[PDB]
Order: structure tokens, then sequence, then C-alpha cells
């Protein structure tokens, strides 16, 4: 019940919401339909419209009027925006030639530059460039100001988790808004768009930006407006907020558009349709513009320009159903459209069975354009599993396409030629980011970034501390003038220990054997060296990575690689190695194809052993620094150690051999020269973050050998490829992957095919950042490097994403 009776008089956009019954007169009252009677009366004038014209100069004010252009207007605040402009003779902000904004320049009474976020919701990324002919004011804040060429959203690329995103720092797996549509299975309720489920706090997790202000004592404008109210009184509630006295007057505020989102989902990306809502957003960064000059802000504020996701062309036929492929249709529920989930219909179903779902969704069709994963086993940057909101079946579906349930479903529940929701990494999902004003740099361009980093720096604009979030603090520092954010390398947990020849060979009963005893003071003093670390500086070129957690470890040298060996998990949490442009490829010898070898300076005890890889008729056993990338015949032994050994499915064996034997000399080739980190991964509960000892779920059978659920790389080069990648002066470059450690490689429907068709295709889907390799070992690189640390940050969130130019 709401007593609607109350009165909105000297209330209008009111920032402190009332609770029910008393009515309201907030930004969301509408949404929640208990706006007091008078609110439309008093808060919605329409009045002769939003423009001042020469008539209207001077006017006795009418209090009727939507906004004024009388005399008394600027001590009022409430002129109309081009009321300057129309009756003083002054420019369209636009019309200004940018001049740098070296320092604030702010009236008295402001303590800091306010922030001033513009967000649109579907504003795809090439609109900047497409659409710049139209965009005047936008297209002024992007040159003059700090912009990327795009800005990565989060999966799945929805309104309502990307928005949440951008207010929290975090992923939605964390945030807890994993899809414009949700059901909890804890709550057993279901969130949608339309309705009042949604407006539950016990959906919203972490700390948006409003609350983290509140918190700190920064006040905040609301960051929602009701969708019936216009665009133009949006803009001048805020203009006049802003001229509320200084112990009233947030710091913070947002606009949000629906627009251009909502003609695109009608229109396609691009129809010719889609100009016009362009010029009208366009139109309404001038209104605040030329409102922020009329306050003498304009060189005061800081404004970011931000959207949420792109858009995509999709159509109605390009429609995959899954009463296509299942026997049994009736008994799932999907969440449909540009992503699938699945869960029962029904949980007292006992004929439900998750395994016989995914098989009969697994490469039945040529060329079908979705495919089945269990969450845990989607890409680990999608950062799309620990959530109970989130169901065990996901369909990732192509570009351009939906999945639906049954045909009756898309004629009776073309219409539409846009949507959006697709992997995050596709071009036509990225979206747009500007920055604009006094802290911001000027004329600046910064590569591309993900919108996770962005609280973070609302945070610094405002000085405030942010809440625990998925940012890397000081990743974005080259966007900032001032505010930059100066963090300091995380101390070393633990350190290693570098074990010298400590055990004889016949100590080891380990069931492995080796044709090495084929095998001089010259050269024994230098494999002595070796072993002491003197081509460590060849193949360690960042410094060792530092562990972060309470482990035993042991530091091994070798030849042509080094190790950080875990006596905790049995093989390295880490092997780093360099390969020169120059490096050649040999085969593992004929009579060294099943060599494993002791090694002398690791106890028996805290080694792996050959007759566990025997027994156990699943497992097979790779290795970390390749046989086949050897310096010479004689080094090739050190490649056999038992501690350089890891478990591997005979079926991720394809893989792991020709990204070794292939691969790698190919990127060494056209990158002139490459270091290569590689690892095993273990993230058995799927939360992103590596797992304690205790946590793990498979062994190789009757051993103590945990079994990764993943197998790292990180693979480093000069930036300048000019230069040898180990004797490199300047910014680095880098690409990583994180690849799922399966037992079958039904992922690549193509895998009956030669490797050379489908694993580097496979391998790209899994492309990481170094930060997510950091989550997932607690290990931190690049701690010996020449470079600044806000700049090796910025390297850590790197993400190679193999699409072509946006
Ligand atoms: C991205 O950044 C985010 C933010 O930094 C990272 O997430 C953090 O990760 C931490 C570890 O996973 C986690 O810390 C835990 O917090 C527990 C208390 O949590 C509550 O309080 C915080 C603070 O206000 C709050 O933010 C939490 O909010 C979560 O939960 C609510 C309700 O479900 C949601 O609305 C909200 O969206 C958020 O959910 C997300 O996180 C939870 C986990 O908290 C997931 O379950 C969800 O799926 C979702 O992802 C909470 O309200 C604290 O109690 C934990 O401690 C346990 O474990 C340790 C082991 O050492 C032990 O000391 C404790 O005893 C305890 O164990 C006991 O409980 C166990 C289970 O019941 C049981 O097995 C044991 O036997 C024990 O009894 C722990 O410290 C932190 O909460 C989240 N924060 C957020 C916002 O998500 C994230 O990791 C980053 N991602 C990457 C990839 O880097
Ligand atoms: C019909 N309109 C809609 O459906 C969307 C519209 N959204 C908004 O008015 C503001 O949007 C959001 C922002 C806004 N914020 C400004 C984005 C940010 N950008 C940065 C950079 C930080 S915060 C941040 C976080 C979540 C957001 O929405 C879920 C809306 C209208 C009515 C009610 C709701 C709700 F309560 F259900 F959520 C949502
Ligand atoms: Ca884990
Ligand atoms: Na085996
Ligand atoms: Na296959
Ligand atoms: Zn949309």
């Amino acid at each position: 019940w709401t007593a609607t009776s109350g009165s909105c008089k000297g209330r209008c956009f009111e920032l402190q919401e009332v609770g029910p019954p008393d009515c309201r007169c907030d930004n969301l009252c509408k949404s929640y339909s208990s706006c007091c009677h008078d609110f439309d009366e008093l808060c919605l004038k329409t009045a002769r419209g939003w423009e001042c014209t020469k008539d209207r100069c001077g006017e006795v004010r009418n209090e009727e009027n939507a906004c004024h252009c009388s005399e008394d207007c600027l001590s009022r605040g409430d002129c109309c925006t081009n009321y300057q402009v129309v009756c003083k003779g002054e420019s369209h902000w636009v019309d200004d030639d940018c001049e740098e904004i070296k320092v604030p320049e702010c009236p008295a009474g402001f303590v800091r530059p306010p922030l001033i976020i513009f967000s649109v919701d579907g504003f795809r990324a090439s609109y900047m460039k497409k659409g710049s002919k139209v965009m005047p004011n936008i297209e002024k804040l992007r040159s003059c100001g700090t912009h990327a060429p795009y800005m990565r959203p989060v999966y799945p690329t929805k309104t309502f988790p990307n928005l949440y995103t951008l207010a929290t720092g975090l992923y939605p797996e964390s945030h807890g808004i994993v899809g414009n549509s949700m059901y909890d299975p804890v709550f057993d309720a279901s969130f949608h768009l339309r309705g009042r489920e949604k407006f539950n706090h016990r959906w919203w997790g972490g700390q948006p930006l409003w609350i983290t202000a509140t918190k700190q004592g920064v006040r905040a404008g609301t960051f929602f407006w009701s969708v019936s109210i216009p665009h133009e009184r949006r803009i001048l509630t805020i203009l006049q907020w802003l001229s509320l006295p200084d112990n009233e007057r947030p710091s913070v505020y947002a606009f949000y558009s629906e627009q251009p989102d909502f003609s695109g989902h009608k229109y396609g990306p691009f129809g010719p349709e889609m100009t016009n809502p362009l010029r009208e957003i366009d139109k309404t960064v001038g209104q605040l513009m030329d409102g922020l000059k009329q306050l003498r802000l304009h060189r005061c504020v800081n404004v970011i320009f931000v959207g949420d996701h792109g858009m995509e062309d999709v159509t109605c036929d390009r429609t995959e159903f899954l009463s296509n492929y299942l026997t049994n249709v009736d008994d799932i529920t999907l969440v449909p459209g540009t992503l699938g989930r699945i869960r029962a219909k029904s949980i007292n179903n006992s004929k439900y069975d998750p395994k016989t779902i995914i098989a009969a969704l697994t490469c039945k069709k040529p060329d079908q354009h979705f495919k089945p994963y269990m969450k845990q086993h989607l890409p680990k940057r999608l950062h799309y599993a620990n959530n109970r909101r989130i169901e065990d079946i996901h369909l990732l579906v192509d570009r351009r396409w939906h999945v639906a349930r049954k045909p009756l479903d898309v004629y009776k529940k073309c219409f539409f030629q846009g949507d959006h929701g697709f992997d995050n990494k596709v071009n036509s999902m990225q979206t747009v980011f500007v920055g604009y004003g006094p802290t911001f740099k000027y004329r600046t361009k910064v590569p591309p970034f993900e919108n996770i980093e962005l609280y973070n720096v609302m945070c610094d604009l405002l000085g405030l501390k942010p809440a625990p979030n998925n940012g890397t603090h000081g990743s974005l520092n080259h966007l900032l003038r001032t505010n930059t954010f100066r963090p300091t390398m995380p101390d070393e947990v633990s350190r290693p220990n570098y074990p010298g020849i400590m055990y004889l060979q016949s100590e080891f009963d380990l069931g492995c054997t080796c044709d090495d005893k084929v095998e001089n003071k010259l050269e024994e003093l230098n494999k002595r060296l070796h072993t002491k670390g003197s081509t460590k500086e060849r193949h360690l070129l960042y410094g060792r990575p530092a562990v972060l957690y309470r482990t035993s470890y042991d530091i091994l040298y070798h030849t042509d690689f080094e190790s950080g060996y875990s006596e905790i998990f049995l093989m390295p949490l880490w092997t780093s190695y360099t390969i020169s442009k120059q490096a050649e490829v040999s085969s593992i010898p004929e009579h060294l194809t099943n060599c494993v070898r002791p090694d002398v300076r690791v106890s028996p005890g805290f080694s792996q052993n050959c007759l566990a890889y025997k027994n156990d008729k699943q497992m097979s056993y790779g290795f970390l620094f390749p046989p086949y990338l050897s310096s010479s015949p004689e080094a090739k032994y050190d490649a056999f150690l038992v501690t350089n050994m890891v478990p591997m499915y005979p079926a991720f064996k394809r893989v792991w051999a020709y990204f070794q034997r292939v691969l790698v000399k190919k990127y060494a080739s056209e990158r002139n020269g490459v270091n290569v980190i590689s690892g095993p991964i273990f993230d058995y509960n799927y939360d992103g973050l590596r797992d304690t000892e205790d946590e793990i779920k498979q062994y190789v059978e009757g051993s103590s050998i945990p079994v990764p659920t993943h197998y790292y790389s990180i693979i480093t080069s000069c930036l300048d490829f000019t230069q040898p990648a180990d004797k490199c002066d300047g910014p680095l470059s880098v690409s990583s992957f994180i690849l799922p450690h399966r037992p079958d490689n039904d992922e690549s429907c193509n895998s009956s095919e030669d490797e050379s068709k489908w694993v580097e295709e496979l391998m790209k889907m899994h492309t990481a950042r170094v930060r997510d390799i950091e989550h997932l070992t607690g290990l931190d690189f690049y701690r010996k490097t020449s470079r600044s640390y806000s700049e090796i940050l910025t390297l850590k969130t790197y993400l190679h994403t193999y699409e072509s130019e946006i």
C-alpha cells in the first residue's frame, strides 16, 4: 500500500528515498508505482519544451514551464540548458576549441571536481568512428579527452550484469546479477526485467559506487531513472542538484540512456534508422555540457562517457532449437537467446541427467551454431561459474545466432534485427570509454581495457577507498593526469629452497627407466655451472615468480629451463624457459621415448613415480619444458627429469604436444624469440582461485599426485620485435592461455583431423590475462623488469583476443 495523498511540493527528485506507505518523489518512484499524486504536475513539467527562444529571454518567471529563460534562472539553477546561448550571446560548448584542462577551475565551495557518469545502453564501440559525423559533442569529448578505441564488457554481454559490473568492479559471478533473467534455488525466487522481485536487495551483491561514496561521507546523486522520465528532465535534475548548497550537493552523479540499445534491437546495429538515435544522444550530451558551462563547471567536472555492451545483427531465422537435438525437451527449462542456460524442469525428476543432455548437444550438426559446456569448463577468462544462480549446463552461442527450446517460442512468445549477450571478446559486443576533465589526460588514446577496472578509478576520482573488487588497482593509471594510485608489489610469502645433489640413484624406487648410462673435466664443470644457475638469466627474464602463500618448494636450475618445484603437489608450480628466433626443433630420440629420470636433488618421497602412470589406465604424462626444444642432445636429458613431468590425459597430450613441438617455435619465429612460463592449475571448485591441497578431487590412481584442472602458459617477448625477447630495452608484449585439462576433445568438433586444423583454435578460445593465472596459482609474475609497476599491472591485465580490427 502507498498513501499517494502526500505531496511532492519542495521534494521533486529528492535524494533520500522514503519508505512505504509514504508516497515518494525520487528518481524511481514511477518504477515502484509510488509517486505522490502531484508528482507529474510538480516534478515532470513540460510546458513550452526544453529550449529558450529569443522571445522568452528576460521573460517573467512562470513556475509552470519545464525550464526557464527569466533573468532569475541562473540564481535559481533552472534555466533551459541553451539559455546563455540564446539570451546572452554565448557559444555552445561543442563550438568552442579544445583547450587543455591542466588544473580544475571550480567555483568557490567545490571541495573536489564532481564526477558525472553518462551511461549509454547498447552503444557499440565502433559507433565512435562510424557515427562521428552525427555526434559532434561526443566526438569533442573523445578527441579532446582520454579515450580507448573500445572497452571490453563482461560476460554475459547483457544490460543488468554489465551496468552492475560498471558500478561495482566485480564479475557477475561475484555481484550476483548473472543475467537479465535468473532463478535463485536457495531463495526459490526468480529475477526478471519486468516486475517487483528485481527490487529486492538480496539479488544485488558487492558494493556499488554510490554506497562506497555514502559510506565514506561523499554524497551521491541517484544512478537509476524510471524509463518514463524524459532525458531532458534527467539532465535538468542533475544540473539542479549541482546548484544545491555545498553541504547538500552531491559529488558523484549519473545519467542513463536506454538508447541506442532500444532502436538497435529493432533495426540492427547499423540500420539506417540508427542515425537519429545517435544524433539524439549527442544532443543530450550537448545539453549537459552547455548546462555545465552555464554553471562554470565545464573545466571543473570529470565526465565519463561509457556504455554497457555493443550490438550484433541477429534475426529470428538464425535460431537453433533444442527440440532438434533432445529426445526429452519438456524435461528441461532453458534460459534462451544469445546464451543458453539449462536446468531440470522438475527437481523431482530422477530421470534427469546432465551427462546425456551435454552428449546430445555435442557436435551433432555440421554447422551447429552453439556449443554446450558444463560451466566449470567454460573459458576461465569468462569468470562465469561460481554462483548458484548460474546453471550447471551452459550454451555458448555463436555471434549472430539465438538458441531456443522449441519453434513455437520464437513466433508465439520476424520482429527484431539486433541483440547482444555473446562471448565478451566478440568485436560486436565491445563498447565505449571516454574520460574528459581535469583529472583525465589531454588528447590521449589508451589501449582497450576491461570494464571491471573502472570502479577503482572512479573511487580514485572521488578520494574513496574501493571495496574489494576484481580490478587491478593501478592498471589504469595511464588514463590519469593526477590521483594515480601507486601500489607496491605484494611481498613474497614463501622463500624457495635451492637443493644441491643429495640422493644417489639407487635410493629411488619409482618404477621408471631411462637409457641414459650412454654418457671430462672441461665440460663436467660446465654442467655443474648449469645446475647452479649459470644460464638462469637467459631463461628467467623477469625474475622468479613470487609465491604468495605458505608452501614448501625448490628452485631447480638446468641448461635450458628453470623451475619452482612444489614438494606438496609433486610437480612444478612454474617452469620458465626462453626460445630464440634461431632455435631448432628436434625429436624425442628413439632410445628416449619412455625415459623418466630420478632427480638427485629431490627426495624419492617428494617425487612422482612411473608405476602410478602405468597402473592408471586413463592417465598418461607430459613435460613442462619440452624435450623438442632442447639446446643439444646432451641437454635433452634434463627434459626427462621426474621433476619436469606432469599428469596428462592422452587426449590432452594431443593438444600439449602440438603446442610444444609446433607452436612455440612458430611464436619465437614471429615474435623474435619468446620467453615461456608454463605450469599446472588446480581449480576444482571453479572459483577462479588457487585450490588448497584439501580441495583436490582427483589424483593419479593410487598416488598422491594431484591432477590439474588446467595447464597455463605465459608467452612474453619485446613489444619492439626488432629486439630479441632476451635483450629487450623497453615495453613487453604478452599472450597467455589457460587450457582445460580434459580427458576428451569433445569441445573441438574437428579433433579427428590433424592438430593443425583445431588445436590453435582451441587455445585461442582459452586465451587469458596474466592476472587470471595469478589468481589461479597464487604466483606474482614480472617481479624484476626495467618497467614501471603500473605499466606491468597494465601488461598483466592484457588479453590477446584474436579478433580482427575494431
Ligand atoms: C573478485 O573479487 C571478489 C571481491 O574481492 C572476490 O570475492 C570474494 O572472495 C572471497 C573468497 O571466495 C570471499 O571471502 C569469503 O567471505 C565470507 C563472508 O562473505 C560474506 O561477507 C562479504 C563481505 O560483506 C560479502 O561480500 C559476501 O557476499 C557474497 O555472498 C552474498 C550472499 O550469497 C552475495 O549477495 C554476494 O553476491 C557475494 O557472493 C559471492 O561470493 C560468495 C562467497 O562469499 C559465493 O558463494 C557466491 O557464489 C558469489 O560468488 C558475503 O555476504 C567468509 O565467511 C569466507 O570464509 C570461509 O572460508 C574460510 C576458509 O579459509 C574460513 O576461514 C571461514 O570459516 C569460512 O568457511 C566456513 O564456511 C564454509 C562454507 O559455508 C565451510 O565449508 C567451512 O567449513 C566454514 O564453516 C570467505 O572469507 C568474499 O566473500 C568474496 N566477496 C564477494 C563480493 O564476492 C573474488 O574472489 C574475485 N574473483 C577473482 C577470480 O579474483
Ligand atoms: C528500463 N530501464 C532499465 O531496465 C535499466 C534502468 N537502469 C538505470 O536507470 C541505471 O542503470 C544501472 C546503473 C547506472 N550507472 C550510471 C551505470 C554505471 N556506469 C559506471 C561507469 C558506473 S555505474 C548502475 C547499475 C545498474 C543499473 O541498472 C540495472 C533501470 C530502471 C528502473 C529500475 C531499474 C532496476 F532497479 F531494476 F535496476 C533499472
Ligand atoms: Ca579454487
Ligand atoms: Na597410464
Ligand atoms: Na572432438
Ligand atoms: Zn539490449
